[PDB]
Protein backbone atom coordinates (compact mmCIF):
# COMPACT_ATOMS: atom_id res chain seq x y z
CA UNK A 1 0.00 0.00 0.00
CA UNK A 2 0.85 3.68 -0.20
CA UNK A 3 0.05 6.58 2.12
CA UNK A 4 -2.38 7.93 -0.51
CA UNK A 5 -4.45 4.73 -0.71
CA UNK A 6 -7.78 4.43 1.07
CA UNK A 7 -7.62 3.40 4.69
CA UNK A 8 -9.03 -0.08 3.96
CA UNK A 9 -6.05 -0.75 1.68
CA UNK A 10 -3.49 0.63 4.18
CA UNK A 11 -5.00 -1.66 6.86
CA UNK A 12 -5.22 -4.67 4.53
CA UNK A 13 -4.06 -8.09 5.75
CA UNK A 14 -3.63 -10.38 2.75
CA UNK A 15 -4.22 -14.12 2.69
CA UNK A 16 -0.51 -14.94 2.73
CA UNK A 17 0.06 -12.55 5.65
CA UNK A 18 -2.70 -14.22 7.65
CA UNK A 19 -1.72 -17.78 6.71
CA UNK A 20 1.90 -17.13 7.76
CA UNK A 21 0.62 -16.42 11.29
CA UNK A 22 -1.30 -19.73 11.48
CA UNK A 23 -0.32 -23.16 12.77
CA UNK A 24 -1.30 -26.61 11.52
CA UNK A 25 -2.03 -29.64 13.67
CA UNK A 26 -2.90 -33.19 12.67
CA UNK A 27 -6.42 -34.10 13.76
CA UNK A 28 -7.76 -37.64 13.25
CA UNK A 29 -7.11 -38.50 9.56
CA UNK A 30 -6.57 -34.89 8.47
CA UNK A 31 -5.35 -31.55 9.84
CA UNK A 32 -6.61 -28.16 10.95
CA UNK A 33 -5.08 -24.79 10.08
CA UNK A 34 -5.65 -22.25 12.83
CA UNK A 35 -4.62 -18.97 14.40
CA UNK A 36 -3.65 -19.10 18.09
CA UNK A 37 -2.73 -15.96 20.05
CA UNK A 38 -1.37 -18.25 22.81
CA UNK A 39 -1.06 -15.73 25.66
CA UNK A 40 -3.58 -15.46 28.53
CA UNK A 41 -4.33 -19.17 28.23
CA UNK A 42 -6.36 -19.31 31.47
CA UNK A 43 -9.26 -18.60 29.12
CA UNK A 44 -9.84 -19.65 25.55
CA UNK A 45 -12.05 -17.78 23.11
CA UNK A 46 -12.81 -19.96 20.10
CA UNK A 47 -13.96 -18.05 17.01
CA UNK A 48 -15.96 -20.11 14.48
CA UNK A 49 -16.64 -18.95 10.93
CA UNK A 50 -19.50 -20.35 8.85
CA UNK A 51 -20.19 -21.00 5.21
CA UNK A 52 -18.00 -19.52 2.43
CA UNK A 53 -15.38 -18.12 4.79
CA UNK A 54 -12.45 -19.22 6.98
CA UNK A 55 -10.42 -18.03 9.98
CA UNK A 56 -9.47 -15.10 7.74
CA UNK A 57 -12.94 -13.65 8.46
CA UNK A 58 -11.80 -12.74 11.99
CA UNK A 59 -8.44 -11.15 11.16
CA UNK A 60 -9.48 -7.58 12.09
CA UNK A 61 -11.65 -8.64 15.04
CA UNK A 62 -9.13 -10.71 17.00
CA UNK A 63 -6.52 -8.00 17.68
CA UNK A 64 -8.95 -6.33 20.08
CA UNK A 65 -9.56 -9.43 22.16
CA UNK A 66 -6.09 -11.10 22.29
CA UNK A 67 -4.90 -8.98 25.19
CA UNK A 68 -7.55 -10.37 27.58
CA UNK A 69 -7.73 -14.07 26.63
CA UNK A 70 -6.15 -16.69 24.37
CA UNK A 71 -7.92 -16.49 20.97
CA UNK A 72 -8.08 -19.61 18.80
CA UNK A 73 -9.51 -19.48 15.28
CA UNK A 74 -9.73 -22.60 13.10
CA UNK A 75 -10.38 -23.10 9.44
CA UNK A 76 -13.18 -25.66 9.52
CA UNK A 77 -12.47 -28.99 7.79
CA UNK A 78 -12.56 -28.67 3.99
CA UNK A 79 -12.32 -24.88 4.26
CA UNK A 80 -9.55 -22.28 4.38
CA UNK A 81 -6.13 -23.97 4.55
CA UNK A 82 -7.27 -26.96 6.61
CA UNK A 83 -7.16 -30.52 5.38
CA UNK A 84 -10.13 -32.33 3.87
CA UNK A 85 -12.57 -34.78 5.48
CA UNK A 86 -11.44 -38.38 5.11
CA UNK A 87 -14.81 -39.74 4.02
CA UNK A 88 -15.67 -36.73 1.85
CA UNK A 89 -18.65 -35.71 3.99
CA UNK A 90 -19.11 -32.12 5.22
CA UNK A 91 -22.28 -32.28 7.29
CA UNK A 92 -22.59 -30.48 10.62
CA UNK A 93 -21.64 -33.66 12.50
CA UNK A 94 -18.56 -34.18 10.27
CA UNK A 95 -17.41 -30.67 11.15
CA UNK A 96 -18.23 -31.32 14.81
CA UNK A 97 -16.14 -34.53 14.81
CA UNK A 98 -13.03 -32.68 13.62
CA UNK A 99 -13.70 -29.64 15.83
CA UNK A 100 -14.02 -31.65 19.02
CA UNK A 101 -11.00 -33.85 18.18
CA UNK A 102 -9.05 -30.62 17.61
CA UNK A 103 -10.20 -29.23 21.00
CA UNK A 104 -8.72 -32.30 22.72
CA UNK A 105 -5.26 -31.32 21.42
CA UNK A 106 -5.34 -27.60 22.29
CA UNK A 107 -4.61 -27.62 26.06
CA UNK A 108 -7.92 -25.85 26.75
CA UNK A 109 -9.24 -24.93 30.17
CA UNK A 110 -12.38 -26.62 31.49
CA UNK A 111 -14.64 -23.70 30.51
CA UNK A 112 -14.29 -21.98 27.13
CA UNK A 113 -15.90 -19.00 25.41
CA UNK A 114 -17.35 -19.23 21.90
CA UNK A 115 -17.73 -16.55 19.24
CA UNK A 116 -19.85 -17.97 16.42
CA UNK A 117 -21.12 -16.72 13.07
CA UNK A 118 -23.63 -18.54 10.85
CA UNK A 119 -22.95 -22.32 11.01
CA UNK A 120 -20.05 -21.60 13.35
CA UNK A 121 -22.68 -20.60 15.91
CA UNK A 122 -24.52 -23.90 15.34
CA UNK A 123 -21.30 -25.78 16.13
CA UNK A 124 -20.81 -23.68 19.30
CA UNK A 125 -24.42 -24.22 20.41
CA UNK A 126 -24.30 -27.97 19.84
CA UNK A 127 -20.99 -28.21 21.70
CA UNK A 128 -22.54 -26.26 24.56
CA UNK A 129 -25.59 -28.52 24.69
CA UNK A 130 -23.36 -31.61 24.86
CA UNK A 131 -20.86 -30.09 27.32
CA UNK A 132 -22.96 -27.81 29.50
CA UNK A 133 -20.25 -27.65 32.18
CA UNK A 134 -17.57 -26.49 29.69
CA UNK A 135 -19.09 -23.18 28.58
CA UNK A 136 -18.27 -19.81 30.15
CA UNK A 137 -20.03 -17.52 27.65
CA UNK A 138 -21.27 -17.39 24.06
CA UNK A 139 -21.17 -14.59 21.52
CA UNK A 140 -23.30 -15.12 18.42
CA UNK A 141 -24.24 -13.26 15.25
CA UNK A 142 -26.19 -14.05 12.06
CA UNK A 143 -26.57 -17.43 13.69
CA UNK A 144 -28.60 -20.65 13.51
CA UNK A 145 -30.64 -19.93 16.63
CA UNK A 146 -33.66 -22.20 16.05
CA UNK A 147 -35.53 -24.32 13.53
CA UNK A 148 -36.75 -22.38 10.52
CA UNK A 149 -40.17 -21.77 8.95
CA UNK A 150 -41.09 -19.55 6.00
CA UNK A 151 -41.45 -15.91 7.14
CA UNK A 152 -42.30 -12.42 5.83
CA UNK A 153 -38.89 -11.43 4.39
CA UNK A 154 -38.41 -14.92 2.90
CA UNK A 155 -41.81 -16.49 2.03
CA UNK A 156 -40.43 -19.09 -0.44
CA UNK A 157 -37.53 -20.40 1.65
CA UNK A 158 -38.69 -24.02 1.21
CA UNK A 159 -38.47 -23.59 -2.57
CA UNK A 160 -35.04 -21.92 -2.47
CA UNK A 161 -33.72 -24.74 -0.29
CA UNK A 162 -35.31 -27.26 -2.67
CA UNK A 163 -33.26 -25.56 -5.42
CA UNK A 164 -30.03 -25.72 -3.44
CA UNK A 165 -30.69 -29.43 -2.62
CA UNK A 166 -31.30 -30.22 -6.33
CA UNK A 167 -28.83 -31.00 -9.12
CA UNK A 168 -29.13 -27.40 -10.36
CA UNK A 169 -28.10 -26.25 -6.88
CA UNK A 170 -25.10 -28.57 -7.16
CA UNK A 171 -24.17 -26.93 -10.50
CA UNK A 172 -24.55 -23.45 -9.01
CA UNK A 173 -21.98 -24.26 -6.32
CA UNK A 174 -19.59 -26.87 -7.72
CA UNK A 175 -19.47 -25.36 -11.24
CA UNK A 176 -20.17 -21.64 -10.62
CA UNK A 177 -18.98 -21.18 -7.01
CA UNK A 178 -22.25 -19.42 -6.08
CA UNK A 179 -21.56 -18.94 -2.37
CA UNK A 180 -17.99 -17.63 -2.69
CA UNK A 181 -18.22 -15.67 -5.96
CA UNK A 182 -21.79 -14.32 -5.71
CA UNK A 183 -23.26 -14.52 -2.21
CA UNK A 184 -20.11 -13.53 -0.25
CA UNK A 185 -19.43 -10.19 -2.00
CA UNK A 186 -23.17 -9.43 -2.12
CA UNK A 187 -23.54 -9.68 1.67
CA UNK A 188 -20.57 -7.44 2.52
CA UNK A 189 -21.49 -3.76 2.20
CA UNK A 190 -17.99 -2.48 1.49
CA UNK A 191 -15.72 -3.37 -1.42
CA UNK A 192 -13.15 -6.09 -0.69
CA UNK A 193 -9.64 -5.30 -1.91
CA UNK A 194 -8.59 -7.75 -4.65
CA UNK A 195 -6.25 -9.52 -2.22
CA UNK A 196 -9.01 -9.83 0.37
CA UNK A 197 -11.41 -11.47 -2.05
CA UNK A 198 -8.54 -13.66 -3.28
CA UNK A 199 -8.05 -14.99 0.27
CA UNK A 200 -11.68 -16.17 0.30
CA UNK A 201 -11.54 -17.51 -3.25
CA UNK A 202 -8.24 -19.40 -2.85
CA UNK A 203 -9.50 -22.63 -1.22
CA UNK A 204 -12.29 -22.87 -3.79
CA UNK A 205 -10.57 -21.51 -6.90
CA UNK A 206 -10.88 -24.85 -8.71
CA UNK A 207 -14.17 -26.18 -10.08
CA UNK A 208 -15.78 -29.30 -8.65
CA UNK A 209 -15.69 -31.31 -5.44
CA UNK A 210 -13.30 -28.96 -3.59
CA UNK A 211 -16.32 -26.62 -3.30
CA UNK A 212 -18.45 -29.32 -1.56
CA UNK A 213 -18.41 -27.77 1.94
CA UNK A 214 -20.03 -24.60 0.57
CA UNK A 215 -22.88 -26.70 -0.87
CA UNK A 216 -23.21 -29.00 2.13
CA UNK A 217 -23.67 -26.20 4.68
CA UNK A 218 -26.91 -24.74 3.29
CA UNK A 219 -28.22 -28.26 2.72
CA UNK A 220 -28.04 -28.74 6.52
CA UNK A 221 -30.57 -25.93 7.12
CA UNK A 222 -32.94 -26.94 9.97
CA UNK A 223 -36.22 -26.33 8.16
CA UNK A 224 -39.24 -27.49 10.18
CA UNK A 225 -40.49 -28.89 6.86
CA UNK A 226 -37.69 -30.65 4.94
CA UNK A 227 -34.78 -30.19 7.33
CA UNK A 228 -32.22 -32.96 7.87
CA UNK A 229 -33.58 -34.80 10.90
CA UNK A 230 -30.28 -35.04 12.77
CA UNK A 231 -29.73 -31.27 12.41
CA UNK A 232 -33.36 -30.47 13.26
CA UNK A 233 -33.02 -32.50 16.48
CA UNK A 234 -29.66 -30.88 17.29
CA UNK A 235 -31.13 -27.38 16.90
CA UNK A 236 -34.34 -28.21 18.82
CA UNK A 237 -32.20 -29.60 21.65
CA UNK A 238 -29.80 -26.69 21.84
CA UNK A 239 -32.55 -24.11 21.47
CA UNK A 240 -34.44 -25.48 24.49
CA UNK A 241 -31.18 -25.59 26.47
CA UNK A 242 -30.32 -22.01 25.51
CA UNK A 243 -33.80 -20.74 26.49
CA UNK A 244 -33.28 -22.22 29.96
CA UNK A 245 -29.64 -21.15 30.38
CA UNK A 246 -30.19 -18.26 32.80
CA UNK A 247 -26.66 -18.55 34.23
CA UNK A 248 -24.84 -18.52 30.87
CA UNK A 249 -23.78 -15.03 29.75
CA UNK A 250 -24.42 -14.31 26.07
CA UNK A 251 -23.75 -11.49 23.64
CA UNK A 252 -25.81 -11.09 20.46
CA UNK A 253 -24.32 -8.87 17.77
CA UNK A 254 -27.06 -7.62 15.45
CA UNK A 255 -26.15 -6.44 11.94
CA UNK A 256 -27.62 -3.20 10.61
CA UNK A 257 -29.47 -3.49 8.25
CA UNK A 258 -28.46 -7.17 8.44
CA UNK A 259 -29.40 -10.29 6.52
CA UNK A 260 -30.62 -13.01 8.94
CA UNK A 261 -30.43 -10.60 11.92
CA UNK A 262 -33.95 -9.13 11.56
CA UNK A 263 -35.50 -12.61 11.18
CA UNK A 264 -33.49 -14.19 14.03
CA UNK A 265 -33.27 -11.36 16.59
CA UNK A 266 -36.63 -12.43 18.06
CA UNK A 267 -35.15 -15.94 18.39
CA UNK A 268 -32.02 -14.57 20.07
CA UNK A 269 -34.23 -12.59 22.47
CA UNK A 270 -35.67 -15.87 23.79
CA UNK A 271 -32.29 -16.67 25.39
CA UNK A 272 -31.91 -15.21 28.90
CA UNK A 273 -28.79 -13.36 30.04
CA UNK A 274 -28.17 -11.84 26.61
CA UNK A 275 -26.48 -8.51 26.04
CA UNK A 276 -27.50 -6.89 22.74
CA UNK A 277 -25.33 -4.68 20.53
CA UNK A 278 -25.65 -3.55 16.91
CA UNK A 279 -23.03 -2.95 14.21
CA UNK A 280 -23.01 -2.09 10.52
CA UNK A 281 -23.41 -5.00 8.12
CA UNK A 282 -25.43 -7.42 6.04
CA UNK A 283 -24.41 -11.08 6.67
CA UNK A 284 -20.60 -11.07 6.78
CA UNK A 285 -20.58 -8.23 9.32
CA UNK A 286 -16.96 -8.82 10.32
CA UNK A 287 -16.00 -7.14 7.04
CA UNK A 288 -18.10 -4.02 7.66
CA UNK A 289 -17.55 -3.43 11.38
CA UNK A 290 -14.66 -5.51 12.71
CA UNK A 291 -13.37 -2.94 15.19
CA UNK A 292 -16.73 -2.18 16.78
CA UNK A 293 -17.33 -5.94 16.98
CA UNK A 294 -13.92 -6.61 18.52
CA UNK A 295 -14.36 -3.90 21.13
CA UNK A 296 -17.85 -5.05 22.10
CA UNK A 297 -16.57 -8.62 22.44
CA UNK A 298 -13.53 -7.49 24.46
CA UNK A 299 -15.76 -5.57 26.84
CA UNK A 300 -18.18 -8.48 27.22
CA UNK A 301 -15.37 -10.97 27.84
CA UNK A 302 -13.69 -8.68 30.38
CA UNK A 303 -16.92 -8.27 32.32
CA UNK A 304 -17.79 -11.98 32.13
CA UNK A 305 -14.37 -12.83 33.59
CA UNK A 306 -14.59 -10.18 36.32
CA UNK A 307 -18.14 -11.09 37.34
Amino acid sequence: SKVYDPEQRKRMITGPQWWARCKQMNVLDSFINYYDSEKHAENAVIFLHGNATSSYLWRHVVPHIEPVARCIIPDLIGMGKSGKSGNGSYRLLDHYKYLTAWFELLNLPKKIIFVGHDWGAALAFHYAYEHQDRIKAIVHMESVVDVIESWDEWPDIEEDIALIKSEEGEKMVLENNFFVETVLPSKIMRKLEPEEFAAYLEPFKEKGEVRRPTLSWPREIPLVKGGKPDVVQIVRNYNAYLRASDDLPKLFIESDPGFFSNAIVEGAKKFPNTEFVKVKGLHFLQEDAPDEMGKYIKSFVERVLKN
